[PDB]
């Protein structure tokens, strides 16, 4: 019997999924520690490594597993479900086993998903500094019309200092920050005035190595969420470009509060697929 975690319900994916459109024929490409592609609730169409020793179809931490099942857990009768069940899913390794890379190994995923046509990106990681590189392809991938969506960051609030790190801190990217099951602003979530939307981020459950299922929490798994509702309004509305997708997402969001704590609000995909 398959389990519907709490996430798809609250930013109701469930209602858009019933309406017919689970994202088929959308591109989402994964960058993270790699995809377990042989897990039995996940289907991974294909993907790269730029992490030398390593191929894209192995997670030897289990963080890329998880952020992949929140966006495409198969929709059947075993483990979890996913926002967007019928996505072509790409596994795209920048980060090794211990849930480190370098910036030049990032550049290069999404570099290689913008010129292999993924229509959305995901990035459940974020560094303390960006680089000239890396702010030039997330623009290059969102002026090509690729949906860039990363984790504002696990550094909670500070008095009034911005604590978003990068890639979500560049304007061509989709900051998300967490909220908790009964929408609260999850107390590690980064704060700042590049604060986008809000997805579901506290306890999460889904897909982990070696055929298993696991809960994690982190702005790492409130991306995937906005990534899955970007996937279900583009095999919606196909020909949308992707500020128009972006544009969508945060104005329908409900307003949670302050937008230095919430941005925007906590996404609405029923009310932003309309
Ligand atoms: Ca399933
Ligand atoms: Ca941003």
């Amino acid at each position: 019997a398959q389990t519907v975690p709490y996430g798809i319900p609250l930013i109701k994916a469930d209602k858009v999924q019933a309406q017919g459109f689970k994202g088929a024929n959308v591109k989402v490409a994964v960058l993270d520690t790699g995809i377990q592609a042989s897990h039995p609730d996940l289907n991974v169409v294909g993907g790269a490594s730029f992490v030398a020793g390593e191929a894209y179809n192995t997670d030897g931490n289990g963080h890329g597993t998880h952020v992949a099942g929140t966006v495409a857990a198969l929709d059947n009768t075993t483990g979890v479900l996913g926002v967007a069940p019928s996505v072509s899913l790409y596994a795209v390794k920048v980060l090794n086993s211990s849930g480190s890379g370098s910036y030049s190994g990032i550049v290069s995923g999404i570099e290689w998903a913008t010129t292999n046509g993924m229509d959305v990106i995901n990035m459940s990681l974020g560094g303390a500094s960006g680089s000239t590189a890396m702010k030039q392809a997330v623009d290059n991938a969102y002026a090509r019309g690729v949906v860039v969506v990363a984790a504002a960051g696990n550094s909670g609030n500070s008095g009034s200092t911005n604590t978003i790190g990068y890639p979500a801190k560049y304007d061509s990217v989709i900051a998300v920050g967490a909220v908790d099951s009964n929408s609260n602003r999850a107390s590690f979530s980064s704060v700042g005035a590049e604060l986008e939307v809000m997805a579901p981020g506290a306890g999460v459950y889904s897909t982990y190595p070696t055929n298993t299922y696991a809960t994690l929490n982190g702005t790492x798994m409130a991306s995937p969420h906005v990534a899955g509702a970007a996937a279900l309004i583009l095999s919606k509305h196909p020909n949308l470009s992707a500020s128009q997708v972006r544009n969508r997402l945060s104005s329908t969001a409900t307003y949670l509060g302050s937008s230095f704590y919430y941005g925007k609000g906590l996404i609405n995909v029923e009310a932003a697929a309309q």
